[PDB]
């Protein structure tokens, strides 16, 4: 159907997931297959209308409900998962969920996609994205098992068709399915669906997770923390991960992600899941344990459990909460080494600050993924070990300046010595495009002489601006931070 | 064709439900595709003599599936289609569809929802045959009063399995199955495949199912532990109490209230309660107040409290209403009908037990809303009986270390034993207590040593339903093919 302001549906469709962004679209396409989507784009441009698409909601930034955007069309109705004989390959629809993905590829074929945390997250911007997870150091980006897509396209003279684009070096459109492997959502056209496998038995197509995890929860108590002691966990953590990130470390098959939150909360936490498979795995995990909290003079509450891997991706310690009510802003970065001693400093002294809700999270990355060459795909970073992610979270809609300004400062200032954002190829290797921030292209946050499209792209962006040439040449899929050819 | 046995990498996850206290140990588990399917499986395993169970969103709070004597499952997963049917005239829900997937396929496709359950993660197939309730049962009645018809796997006398229909219509042949599918409760009469809905009151889908509000006001309300004292918690208790005894009849502009109280271990800290009101009436902010303030009068203790407006959809995955959706640990729930509020004596004993340091160190005693439009049915209409109340009441208790079992199952026994005391341990019906529902199961109300009161589970859970659902099980599963713990049985 379609969905216009006064329908009891407007308040839930025109908004995503995220509440700080209401959109005012005109109308709202649930749209049930390529020729449809083609209907209302051509009709759109005709128009003049920007549009926009809407999979799973989970936009970090206002690139859907911006109030420019007068068309969207939704993809729930294309939700479906599967294997599809003709192409020999798991055919994702957009709309699909991964909690959903994960369910259905396991428990029908036993194998699964090493992508996101957190069930509710829609494929349709997760993958071209370049989505990542608990199981990417083991197995890679999701794109590293993007095979093929099919894409509504809208040519210079506004008409919309629709494309299959392929990974085979010969396919006509090889370069428009390169773009999908990190280019993000929002800037190429509307997919309809993924078509993914490892590059023809459908088990054993895709790679097979553990049967069984192990699961760590630790926390350490603020209360008697000082910046010392802070200090040290933050240094064994860092020191861990330089060590054991490479492709060829048995360390793969560990993620963890570290929250280093506001003293405010009363404590500081980790969680970390370890394949079970091996019989070693419960000493495995304790030395791990043992270095993160070697020398700190805190002894952390920690407890372990050993759960099966698909109910594993539903414990909210490694799903997250699914509180998607009010108010959040997020940063982040990419990090080649961990911080140095006064980056350090300024993350104690703004998390002890009584100048709110906030947490700075190191999620365990690398492994597999840096054994893809950088220029592969469209996912540029292919040597960093952790991703660090800043939140501030908050209630009352009259009160989001204080909030954005107190993220805004401690992400200036951890990367103050690069102009205020993580600049690649040092210690940061940028951004990540699935955590968009549009402060990375603003000159007021920005000093580093490094345009936004450096920092989430590196050298992928040429590439990707003359694939947006080709493909948009009208530039009808645009937002903050859009692929845009140069001017 | 799609089977998982052990050694499969799959067989950890699927040999459990979403209850981590039970393990199965099933020798197949099959993923069918298809009421074909299942009639081969169960066929196979009627001429085998292996027993069966079905599993479709794993949620039992029993161990009515992964039983150790169940050795053939049959899980519903890749069964989790909702659509509509035109032919038919109504919406379609698989057995294997979440509720999530539900609410979420009906209200943006057709701005429709069912007054189901809170709590995304549920499967269709175990919670509407049990009578399934939630935050909007109060404005439209159980999800049962909107099951049209049922298609379901039975098997006969000679142990063939075949597919039936069963529907509302008086002169269907098979009506009686379709009664014993409004509440009779998961495992006991066959495997349903789909359920079809619509309202029984225009043939337009968006007509053919109730509405939700559009907009909600969701209220969180936090006491603190610390400085409340015993008259404090009893005025809390009876405050509340009295406003639903008095607000809680299907005619009250109230219908469109839902909230849960809960009485919470004083260990953790603070009492809260959970509040949604259909917030399209532009007095919605005062009438919600004026429930809050019903709840807190002359406690003596301020409640923190704070209040937002949310679309509808995106309501029902605020984990306030849905749960936390931790199924990790291990759970045990207990829990009653309520047609009148707690007396003196059972206000004195969760306070009691509430706060004292015994056992180990978690539980909590959860006053839901009920009743409103649900009591508008005429008790017999359905097999959900419990057509008066006014609340239902859960008394949890959860933990860790899967080595401390019975502290925590005794400690729920006795306060819930403690509770109902007074009628032989268990919410004997008719009186204050209207006996149990069938999809919160406690094995407990048939154990000789936790029922005093002479009254059987059967009677507890379905009062005077039993024997029309023992006659449905005797026409329709006459080999007993389709048991566990509390499962419809004829008579000996
Ligand atoms: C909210 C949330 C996000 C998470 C979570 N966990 C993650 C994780 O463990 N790893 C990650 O890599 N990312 C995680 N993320 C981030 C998500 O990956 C991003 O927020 C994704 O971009 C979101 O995808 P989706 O849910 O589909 O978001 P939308 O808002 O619909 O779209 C985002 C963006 O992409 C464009 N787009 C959507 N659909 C299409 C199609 N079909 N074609 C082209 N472009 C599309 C949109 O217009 C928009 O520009 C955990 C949580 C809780
Ligand atoms: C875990 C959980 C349960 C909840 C939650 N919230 C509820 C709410 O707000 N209102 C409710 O009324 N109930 C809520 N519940 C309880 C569920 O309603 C019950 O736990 C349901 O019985 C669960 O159904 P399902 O998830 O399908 O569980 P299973 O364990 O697969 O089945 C239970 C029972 O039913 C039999 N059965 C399943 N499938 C079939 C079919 N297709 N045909 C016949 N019989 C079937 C099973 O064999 C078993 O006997 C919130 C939470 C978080
Ligand atoms: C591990 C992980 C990876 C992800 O990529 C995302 O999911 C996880 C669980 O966590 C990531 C990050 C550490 C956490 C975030 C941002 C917390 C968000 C939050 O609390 C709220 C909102 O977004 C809206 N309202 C809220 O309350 C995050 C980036
Ligand atoms: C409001 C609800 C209605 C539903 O009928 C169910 O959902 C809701 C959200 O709350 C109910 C009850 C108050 C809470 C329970 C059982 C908590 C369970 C719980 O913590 C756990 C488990 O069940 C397993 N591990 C765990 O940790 C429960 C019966
Ligand atoms: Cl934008
Ligand atoms: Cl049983
Ligand atoms: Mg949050
Ligand atoms: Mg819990």
């Amino acid at each position: 159907d379609s969905v216009a302001p006064g329908d009891i549906r407007y308040e839930d469709l025109r908004r995503g997931e995220n509440l700080r962004f209401v959109g005012d679209p005109e109308e709202i396409h649930l749209v049930g297959s390529a020729a449809e989507i083609e209907q209302v784009l051509s009709r759109a441009v005709r128009s003049g209308k920007r549009v926009a698409v809407r999979s799973g909601g989970h936009c970090y930034e206002d690139f859907v409900a911006n109030s420019d955007v007068r068309v969207v069309m939704d993809m729930s109705r294309l939700s479906a998962v599967g294997f599809d004989e003709e192409r020999g390959a798991f055919a994702v629809e957009a709309g699909a969920t991964l909690g959903a993905v994960y369910k259905t590829l396991f428990r029908v074929w036993g194998v699964t996609l090493p992508g996101g945390a957190c069930p509710d997250v829609g494929a349709g911007g997760h993958i071209l994205g370049g989505g990542y997870g608990p199981l990417s150091r083991m197995h890679g980006s999701i794109v590293d098992y993007l095979h093929a897509v099919e894409v509504v396209v809208v040519d210079a003279s506004g008409d919309a068709r629709t494309v299959i684009a392929t990974r085979e070096p010969s396919d006509p459109n090889h370069d428009l399915w390169w773009a999908h492997t990190g280019g993000g959502g929002g800037n190429f056209g509307v997919v309809v669906r993924y078509w993914l496998r490892t590059a023809p038995e459908p088990g054993r197509l895709l790679p097979r997770p553990p049967a069984e995890v192990l699961l760590n929860t630790t926390v350490w108590p603020w209360e008697g923390l000082d910046e010392a002691a802070f200090a040290r966990l933050v240094r064994n953590h860092g020191r861990w991960f330089e060590q054991n990130s490479g492709p060829d470390s048995p360390w793969c098959d560990l993620y963890s992600v570290l929250a280093l939150t506001r003293s405010q909360s009363g404590a500081l936490a980790m969680t970390t899941q370890l394949d079970a498979t091996g019989p070693d795995a419960e000493k495995r995990l304790e030395t791990y344990l043992a270095a993160v909290s070697e020398g700190v003079g805190v002894q952390p509450h920690s407890d372990t459990r050993r759960l099966p891997w698909l109910h594993s991706t539903r414990w909210p310690g490694i799903a997250g909460d699914g509180d998607m009510t009010g108010r959040a802003k997020i940063k982040a970065a990419y990090a080649r080494r961990s911080f140095d001693d006064r980056q350090i400093g300024t993350l104690y002294t703004r998390l002890t600050s009584t100048d709110p809700a906030g947490v700075v999270a190191l999620i365990a990355y690398g492994g597999k993924v840096n054994a893809v060459p950088a220029d592969r795909t469209a996912v540029a970073q292919r040597d960093s070990i952790l991703k660090i992610v800043y939140v501030t979270t908050w209630e009352d809609p009259a009160q989001d300046p204080v909030h954005v300004r107190w993220i805004r400062e401690l992400y200036r200032d951890v990367y103050a010595d690069t102009g205020g954002v993580p600049v690649p190829g040092g210690a940061a290797d940028g951004a990540y495009v699935n955590y968009p921030d549009v402060d990375l292209a603003d000159e007021e946050w920005n000093t580093s002489g490094v345009p936004w499209s450096e920092l989430y792209y590196k050298d992928a962006y040429p590439r990707l601006q003359a694939v947006k040439a080709r493909w948009d040449p009208r530039n009808v899929f645009r937002h903050a931070l859009s692929v845009r050819v140069p001017p």
